[PDB]
């Protein structure tokens, strides 16, 4: 009779290696990601498993594994994709030194799939992008080969668990490794950077019936028209 | 007795004039701001009034006026300041051409004040920043004089209406006009740009007792420790 309502919010990050704006970047294995878990107005931190869904020498797709308690759920997710790169060395430790851009393939974007013991139905995955002006230059590099500064997602789906240890995964747009997407400031030596993946907010509303209201965020402006799909992503 | 819970969310924008990154910018009068109003899972668009709270030769502080229904309210606001610039014309209207940077003055950040027929108590206006790296270059200019890309706020207060048609206002960090903060792409002529002010999310919780789900805004990557401002802003 009383329906559960669970929220996860987090800003996943990962470590990269970058030399010059003319060089491809390398990627560390993804770390576990600190998310805030909220249910019944008790609040705690949790680490969500994350890894590369796929990786090759051109790109890697990030994935985050989200546990689902047994039940039937309406799942609502917002994702604000932006990859600023930042130094790890003083006195410039937390200062943004550039970004890694996305491509403009909205079919390779924010979506969900089955990780364990869930069925995902009635999906609607929306994806948008933000381009750069043809004269804009960041660290000596232009944005005229499809490079996008931001890739946003808005997703709603229906998730039914089929046992214990149930989870779905969220994939993001690909982390591009080729040099045309690398706008991290150039150094003469390979230099580690921290790279944000984006802001992710997840709500699990049991049978869409908890009635729970919360504060919200607006959709970013300047973004393209959305490409939408009902398809989900298959586990590789 | 039903305790109301009201949310406003929007990304205010305003029009500027900019020529080359070596020139200062000019600020037009602020327009009305499109916000979403959310109460009892019922959503509508509304235009909030905005204007420059103050302006001197170097900078201007924006203000946005927020209606408050009769009663007593606990107020929670999150603000994510980022000022990307873009053309007002075709093509490129949706393409980011650059940004206007902030200074690192955390004594001048997001805050609230009385607009009409409210008393504001228990104000705590927290402010953070994110620097650009001195070596980063955007549109021919470096971040080597303390320029900040982002200025975020987290505010709580208590608002009690003391008359009809009550409202408070939100101020933001200073919009800097000097050339060293101008990273909008260079044009040969003075050219109008749209400039975002930032993401604002306001929650009004009647007597703090609606039972809304309390989340917390994820602290964006690389932001400074918060500096608190206690006094509210006074109208001239």
């Amino acid at each position: 009779k009383k329906y559960r309502f669970i929220v996860y919010t987090g800003v996943p990050v990962t470590r990269i290696m970058a030399q010059s704006t003319d060089d491809a970047i390398s990627l560390y294995d993804m770390p576990s990601q600190r998310f805030r878990y909220i249910e019944d107005e008790n609040m705690n931190w949790t680490n969500l498993d994350s890894r590369w869904y796929s990786q090759n020498s051109l790109k890697a797709i990030p994935m985050i594994i989200v546990p689902v308690p047994q039940g039937e759920w309406t799942v609502e997710i917002s994702m604000e994709g932006y990859q600023p790169t930042s130094s790890t060395t003083d006195p410039n430790k937390d200062k943004q030194d550039g970004l890694i851009a996305y491509n403009d393939d909205l079919s390779e974007g924010w979506n969900v799939g089955i990780y364990n013991n869930v069925e995902i139905t009635n999906n609607k995955a929306d994806n948008t992008l933000k381009y750069g002006h043809p004269d804009m230059e960041l660290n000596g590099c232009h944005f005229n080969q499809g490079q996008c500064l931001e890739r946003d997602g808005d997703l709603t789906c229906h998730i039914k668990t089929t046992g214990d240890n149930a989870s779905f995964f969220v994939v993001g747009p690909a982390v591009q490794k080729q040099s045309k997407y690398n706008y991290a400031v150039s150094y003469g030596a390979w230099t580690d950077r921290m790279m944000e993946i984006g802001m992710i907010a997840i709500a699990l509303d049991e049978q869409g019936s908890s009635g729970s209201v919360k504060t919200e965020r607006p959709k970013r402006v300047g973004h393209s028209m959305a490409v939408s799909t009902w398809e989900t992503i298959k586990l590789p």
